[PDB]
């Protein structure tokens, strides 16, 4: 079949000239609507949701392991690094990478959190632990977000990313604490208010993260509290045939909006 829904975001696909992706779990009924939900996209920063979860998971068997100082370098400086930049030859927290890596989008705080990890595949490890089997994170940044079409590393499908957000989020992929820990990051993402936020009525809470690379990849990934309805899981993705293509984040505010007026 194709929905009311799916007819929609085709319309604005159609019209966008790229590639959409779009997974809605619904929370109210436990039902999803999907838009090439099990086709794969390049994640780009997205992924950081994933790495900043697994060290919360490792924190919960060490209590101060988000006290934890690491050492910034200057070679770990890498092509956007707002937070990490004032602290070379210094040290941040495990805390304040995770912090910095979802509210800013700093990639030498996600290096750091994948480094926590043992490199990408403790990323992937984390994600299999959780119930997800498609997410694969094979990079560290900037690399990761090459975003190169057919290209299988650091991809993901919407279904399996939006499903995997609502246990880390609403679920119990993570204890009470570092849940509400990870929705209190989400909710303080400074990067947000153009994508998914921007086609939600102005009453509804956001939490998300952004992600952009190459091919013009734009993509968010967020939990949202509606005004009046229980909460919802929106993934969108979208990427676009040339290398050098210009974000499209009215893209995914669209795709944001037919959903809001679907439900
Ligand atoms: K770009
Ligand atoms: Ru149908």
């Amino acid at each position: 079949q194709t929905s009311a829904v799916q007819q929609k975001l085709a319309a604005l696909e159609k019209s966008s000239g790229g590639r959409l992706g779009v997974a809605l779990i619904d929370t109210a009924d436990n039902t999803q609507v999907l838009y090439r939900g099990d086709e794969r996209f390049p994640m780009c920063s997205t992924s950081k949701v994933m790495a900043a979860a697994a060290v919360l998971k490792q924190s919960e068997t060490q209590k101060q392991l988000l006290n934890q100082p690491v050492e910034i370098k200057p070679a770990d400086l890498v092509n956007y690094n707002p937070i990490a930049e004032k602290h070379v030859n210094g040290t941040m927290t495990l805390a304040e990478l995770s912090a910095a890596a979802l509210q800013y989008s700093d990639n030498t705080a996600m290096n750091k959190l994948i480094a926590q990890l043992g490199g990408p595949g403790g990323v992937t490890a984390f994600a299999r632990a959780i119930g997800d089997e498609t997410f694969r994170l094979d990079r560290t940044a900037p690399t990761l977000n090459t975003a190169i079409p057919g290209d299988p590393r650091d991809t993901t499908t919407p279904r399996a990313m939006a499903q995997t957000l609502r246990q880390l989020t609403l679920g119990h992929a993570l204890g009470e604490t570092q849940r509400a820990q990870l929705v209190t990051w989400l909710k303080g993402n400074t990067t947000g208010a153009a994508s998914i936020r921007a086609g939600l009525p102005t009453s509804w809470t956001v939490g998300d993260k952004t992600g952009s690379g190459d091919y013009g990849t734009t993509n968010d990934i967020a939990v949202i509290w509606p005004q009046g309805r229980a909460p919802l899981v929106l993934v969108t993705y979208f990427t676009q045939p040339q290398q050098n293509a210009e974000s499209r984040r009215d893209v995914l505010a669209s795709a944001a909006r037919i959903i809001a007026e679907g439900l």
